[PDB]
């Protein structure tokens, strides 16, 4: 029967569709259901509750801070200076190297997006009797750079969009955080996984004490200020990219490869002690012996400009011991021809030291020497469990 | 210009269409004509004569038998007992191994089909003067098995659908063959190329002499009865399969591989002679010598149950010679510890012997010993041309 | 978004479309133009002149013959007997082996087609004064075989469709050539490139002198008859196949492989001379010496039945020399136990000899011995330039 | 469920679409956007300014020449004879080998196209007081070949389409350049990257001084004539091909391979000096020594006919030194059996010499010897930095 001899169709081979996209297009595949019209229905009992919207999430109010307000708080005093951006953290204590963090529903997103451009808000739940009275400030001042984040009083805050709250028989209030930028949308503050590919927050709000609290003798003077954060009337979200937040399921990291940071061969074990050449024996530094100038020599850490470095041990059950396990430390040259391991209280105090040494500083400055651990913390002076693994943390500065 | 980004089509690779089919579907290919609308037309002179129908063919009347009817034919006598099915043969004489056969247009088809289910008919052209008178019978008796094909008189035929024909001044007549089966359609009688995959005919018609002929002295007593066969009013045809008939162009067969049947090494040449141990020297058997018990020993033929075997030589110009070239023979064990070559008159007499030995018989039965070639046919007793090639024929039983 | 799970389409891979065809079908490809609607237009200045029709070409009148008509021409005489078919040649003089040929526009086509079936016509431009009078005949006699092309008078031509032309003050006339065949269309006379795949012309026309010319003393007695040929009112053309005509651009042929025809090793150089054993020294034959029976022995040419063979040298600047370069020759056995090189005047006289020797003839016939070159043409008897290359020509007979 | 058994579709495999084209056709691909309807919109702020037309560009007036007109300019004098074609250059000074060039917006296109066919125009901005008066000519004379570009007065220009401009209190004027060709469109003058594939300009305009300037004592006598060029009312553009202009970003060229032109092994270092056999010591030529006939022998440059060759050094900080770094030179045979390095002032004077030596000239002609560098330019005669790399330039002639 008849020959279709007219020229056949043309066609250009691809291999697979489609790791993107999925907004509006029909995706053909091989369904393992028995039917070609097999789409699951949702019965009256199997009710579709949500409402799976980026907005739906960025509207729940998640806790993020808790400030203790006291009568002792001066007329001129601040309570929190937390960042006005969705990527506002809350560190949770312990214990493994990488520290876990609390994040509002407006934190988990846009952890998935690049830009946001939104308006936000903070609910300040002030647990208070009717016999507690005070006044709090709160001001979104755009253009808060690094150094300029200090040099900040409650008076210059009154220069930008700010609010004062009177509390007698009305506990909480909600401040909507304005969005002042030169840029339409706002890129990630935390960019994962990439160090220099992360731009700071557009601004921050503070909560000063406009008027100190006056508590009558039958109600306590200290009071908790719980703080919640959610996307405001128009927190927008722009473009899906690599998430900046991880699981909570398996908080492990197989240390490649095997570039585990640990003391130079021969400097083990090592306890926290003192040294006449390190702040005149007034602060703790790792020593591999009790004799003359036996200070633990540590490998040099090659860090690219615009970053900082410190150390957190893998197992706390192998760290050197004083009054507490020195799980955190900072590494910097000692001038006597090597690098020394300087134990810190916690990761924050190790970071802050890296913010000052990599910020083009010295060791004999008062700003750094107030982050060094005092020598009365040396404790029983237990040595480590050999030369346990430390991992090198990284952060922009 | 705009991007068609919606998911591309799916598709499942095959390599070729289509060794079947061709009833109603458009077949795309690469035509070597100059035009994409190139279909040959058939002018008024280039008239399309046929009418290419399976029916068109099974309506022409082809000859198939010739019976000589004589006054000497008794009141109780048969003329032909040919098979009532489209696969009705007519052997043509000579000469090569595989014998050629004549087949009506209703024979060549359904040689291509598996089943037929049709009604057929036979034109009995009786060449006769007006001074010849007689009466013939013809009856389609369904259910004619092997043994029951004999034990058949003209009287029990009158029990099934039968017809009697009076002839004075009316020569020929046409009998339409009924179709009585349990099966709707009827599978091939000859299945090629496959031995046990062939089922016998549903029934057969006979042509007895109801009344012997009475010829006046000026017209001869013997008369020819030509017989033709064609598909009747409703010879149907069911399903195309492997043809059971071959060419006529090149009637050769390259003998594989090279399993040519021939006498055991050392029994050559061999002439037809007699043997005191083979029907008491009353019949011909191949001998490789004239001395004591020099009987040609032949290889054993492994035949599967439901089949029979005999032999036809390749070249008649190499066969043993008596009164005629013994081109046909049958092989069976001799009891004296080997198999003997028993020459037959023709292929039919070799088959009929295989119908009796493979039909669970013996050699000392009268039914077989009337198929053995008499010893006065030994002739000048020419030896063969060495040990020429025989080929082993096969047929169901 | 929704799953197109219904079975994908089927499809049968080919690799390329389409070396044919191109009458009416859309051909998809990759056009290198910047646009997907890029089809060149033809402006008013860039006018499309032709009219590219097979008919358009087979309507121009191209010259093909020139006959000199003279008063001396008898009452019974012929002027040209050229072939009545589109493949009518006109050899042009010189010089390389393969001779060039002139062909009318109705010659170049159907050199591309297999069959033609057409009616043709010849314009006989007779350059004549008004003081020249004569009468010419012209007759298309179908069925002109080889031998029957002679045995042809102007009288038996008057038996077929023929025409007589009176000329006083009317020079030229046009005769339309009828088409009488048993076959609808007419296959190629010249089939390239294939020797036995070429069937002769259906017939031919002649131009006899019905009445000799009578020229008064002040106008010359010889007169030119120019002859033109073009497709007539209905020269049809049937089916495109391999062209039977070549270029004119590069008239070379790299001689494979390297089967160049040349004398047997040791018979070089060789001049044209005479031999007592070759027409009793009355004709030229190639000799490799001046002494007893030094005749050039040439390789045997294996020619299939229905063909003929002769020789044309590659370079005329290497041929043997007499009165002219013997560039053409024929090869045939000499009876004295070898084959001899017999130089001819030209290629036509070499072909005509092959038409007589391969036409089952001998060497001692008068028909062949009038094609042999006379011995007074031996000239200064220059030897060849060694054993230069000859190539073996082929033609059907 | 039912079988689609009808013959599947045919189809012819390609691999990729489509390096061309993109006028009007839908291009399917794999878009990395999240949506299948993702086409970027252009907001009211993100306004689409241009208007991206080949015309839009060839309408801006870019500077190309600056002529200083002076009272001293005679009644018969020319000011510029620049080429009337879009590929009109303006060399910018320095410094690397390949010299950079200034090009109008009507220069950058059609640097991308093959042909143009357009009408053009020149704005002659004449910075002048009202106390300056003069008259300028300007004439597009088609058919200006090489030699005929000189032998050109302001009088024969008045023979072709020409214009005279009166200036008192009206500074500038605009002359629209006519387009007179035999060819509809006009192919590239500069064809990149291919030497002989570039045809010269169709014609040129000149700007003679019809009437010398008459400046009163309180306004200066010399005056700047800035010249701009843009596509006129109908500068057309024909067909996109390889650009004849490069980047400006990275003006480097990795010298293949490594066929860097430099003096023959042993002729290093080499300073510019004089030679009694080179214009009788009146001009500079490279010498590898101060003694008898120590002239730098240079490799022969194989240049195809229709081209010329000279040399520009890679680093000027390695060239031989006189009054200036001899960064440019020409190479030609010296007759004393080798080729000599003849330093020139600049690249133009090296080209012009190649225009005269490759223009079938000699060395002892006055036309060439006025391009040779005088011997008072030999300077302190610093030698080179070894045998630094020169690269061989090429241009048609
Ligand atoms: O290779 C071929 C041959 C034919 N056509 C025909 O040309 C029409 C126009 O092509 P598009 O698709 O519009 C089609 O609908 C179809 O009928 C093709 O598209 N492609
Ligand atoms: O891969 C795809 C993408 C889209 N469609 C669209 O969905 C319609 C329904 O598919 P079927 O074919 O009925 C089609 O006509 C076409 O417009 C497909 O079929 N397949
Ligand atoms: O593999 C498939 C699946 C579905 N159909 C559907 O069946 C119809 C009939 O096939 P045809 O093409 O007429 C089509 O138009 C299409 O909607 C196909 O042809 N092929
Ligand atoms: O291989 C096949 C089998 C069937 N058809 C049918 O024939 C029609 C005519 O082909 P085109 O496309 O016009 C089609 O629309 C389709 O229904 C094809 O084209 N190709």
């Amino acid at each position: 029967n008849p020959s279709y001899q007219q020229s056949p169709r043309h066609f250009v081979p691809t291999g697979m569709h489609s790791l993107a996209l999925g907004t509006n297009l029909v995706e053909p595949l091989h369904a393992l259901r028995l039917d070609a019209a097999g789409t699951t229905q949702h019965p009256v009992g199997c009710a579709p509750d949500e409402d799976m919207t980026v907005s739906s999430i960025a509207s729940r109010y998640g806790l993020i801070r808790r400030v203790q307000w006291k009568k002792d708080h001066a007329k001129g005093s601040l309570l929190l200076q937390l960042d006005a951006d969705p990527f506002v953290e809350q560190r949770i204590e312990g214990t493994n190297p990488i520290s876990l963090y609390w994040f509002a529903p407006v934190g988990v997103v846009s952890s998935m997006f690049m830009q946001w451009r939104g308006s936000l808000e903070y609910r300040f739940d002030i647990i208070a009797s009717q016999f507690h009275t005070g006044r709090l400030i709160v001001g979104y001042v755009p253009g808060l750079t690094a150094s300029l984040q200090l040099q900040m009083d409650y008076m210059k805050l009154k220069s930008s969009s700010y609010v004062v709250f009177d509390l007698q028989e009305s506990n909480s209030f909600t401040f909507e955080v304005p969005y002042v930028s030169y840029r339409p949308w706002w890129v990630r503050k935390y960019g994962g996984n990439y160090l220099p590919s992360s731009t700071d927050a557009p601004s921050t709000l503070f909560m000063y004490v406009q008027v100190p609290l006056i508590p009558m003798e039958a109600v306590s003077d200290t009071i908790d200020i719980n703080v919640y954060v959610r996307g405001g009337s128009s927190f927008e979200v722009c473009v899906p990219v690599q998430p900046s937040l991880g699981l909570n399921w398996n908080t492990d990291f197989i240390l490649r490869n095997d570039e585990e940071y640990r003391a130079k061969t021969g400097y083990a074990p090592y306890y926290a002690g003192v040294w006449h050449s390190f702040n005149n024996s007034n602060s703790l530094v790792f020593r591999w012996g009790s004799a003359s100038d036996q200070i633990a020599q540590w490998p040099t850490i090659s860090v690219p400009r615009g970053e900082l470095a410190f150390l957190r041990i893998k197992d706390g059950k192998q760290a050197a011991v004083g009054t507490q396990p020195w799980r955190t430390m900072v590494v910097w040259p000692s001038g006597h021809g090597y690098n020394i391991g300087i134990p810190t209280y916690n990761a924050e105090r190790a970071r802050q030291l890296a913010q000052h040494l990599y910020g083009g500083g010295s060791l004999t400055d008062e700003k750094a020497k107030q982050l060094f651990v005092p020598a009365n913390q040396q404790g029983p002076g237990k040595v480590s469990n050999g030369n346990p693994v430390w991992e090198v943390m990284r952060a922009p500065l």
